């Protein structure tokens, strides 16, 4: 007694509606495929379009082939009120159920219907006529969700986050689960970091000091201050991600791979409806040492306003960046982070 997901039910609903508009006797796999290439109600990217476009195929050609093959189906003269499923479609629904149990999922989703679709010879010649490798789209569907199982009725989102999951860590959700420890003696420097983020000019703080001094403790303090809603109006409901440069580097063995991954992370941020503050440790390994390509990706994104960045570097390394990039100095506010022994002495003097 398995149940469908909300998006899977929408596909079967659109397929039932498309067969009714074309007045076709029975529901066929071509209808479900036509429901996949259908533009969603909210203008979001369809699930199948993302797989095909990221596979670097011509999606417009694919739509044109599916439509001309569906119009090729003759229209019955008197439209009945009973659109039964065909024998070919019955196997698809039965095949999607075993695909769900094969992957140990709790619900039948778009993926399972799409996988069971790939087995029908009707849609197999559709992909061949559209010159789209059907086995490459299958690989795209496998890599998409990763290894996260489908537990809820709405776990099969069309375009899940691919770059923010591989090369970033959500510090906010990690703070909700009590995986962080509040370090003492740094609330004054946390207050300054949040004050800069609420600003509209130079809204990107940059922590200055030697690594391992408590910089990571300040970021974890800002995250837990966003969770309990102790932040100004602008930061209410904002997620705090941490860019993993080691993950960006591992596997990038081709020229431009690092920039492509970094551009993909920023793209998922700028399209997010909620404001996202990205923390970049050792930011000099991005904006300095003659790395102009990475700088030309972050600087325009900061101007659009959707992204706020918390940088972290040493004093001499920050001065090295500013000495050859005035535009960087006008977007980042300097915040000095000293060792507790030095922080206590300065306050006494």
């Amino acid at each position: 007694q398995t149940q469908f997901t909300e998006r899977a039910l929408t596909i079967l609903t659109l397929a039932q509606k498309l067969a009714s508009d074309h007045q076709h006797p029975q529901l066929q796999p071509i209808h479900i495929l036509a429901a996949f290439i259908e533009t969603p109600e909210d203008g979001s990217v369809p699930y199948l379009q993302n797989l095909i476009e990221k596979g670097r195929y011509d999606y417009d050609l694919f739509k044109k082939v599916v439509n001309r093959n569906l119009v090729r189906i003759p229209q019955q003269q008197p439209a009945p009120a009973e659109i039964t499923p065909s024998y070919a479609l019955g196997k698809v629904l039965q095949d999607a159920a075993k695909i769900q149990k094969q992957q140990k999922d709790s619900f039948i989703a778009q993926d399972h219907i799409l996988f069971a679709l790939f087995n029908d010879s009707s849609i197999q010649q559709i992909f061949k006529e559209a010159q789209v490798d059907i086995e490459a789209i299958k690989q795209q569907a496998l890599e998409l969700r990763g290894n996260t199982r489908i537990d809820s009725r709405g776990a099969d989102t069309n375009t899940p986050l691919e770059y923010l999951s591989k090369y970033a860590i959500d510090m906010t959700e990690q703070a909700r689960q009590g995986k962080l420890d509040p370090v003492i003696g740094r609330e004054e420097e946390i207050r300054s970091t949040i004050r800069v983020l609420a600003r509209r000019i130079k809204s990107n703080p940059c922590l200055i000091g030697e690594p391992g001094i408590g910089k990571t403790a300040i970021i974890e303090g800002v995250a837990q201050r966003i969770i309990d809603d102790d932040v100004p109006t602008i930061l209410q409901g904002a997620k705090l991600f941490s860019l993993d440069l080691a993950a960006l580097t591992a596997g990038a063995k081709y020229k431009g791979d690092f920039e492509e991954r970094f551009k993909g992370v920023l793209k998922e941020i700028e399209e997010s409806k909620t404001l996202i503050v990205l923390f970049i440790d050792e930011i000099h390994m991005l904006m300095g040492n003659g790395k102009d390509d990475a700088a030309n990706i972050l600087k325009p994104a900061l101007s659009r306003g959707q992204l706020k960045v918390i940088g972290a570097t040493t004093n001499n390394e920050y001065r090295s960046i500013v000495e050859k990039d005035g535009a960087f100095e006008r977007r980042f506010q300097k915040i000095e982070v000293a060792e507790p022994s030095v922080r206590q002495t300065v306050a006494i003097l």
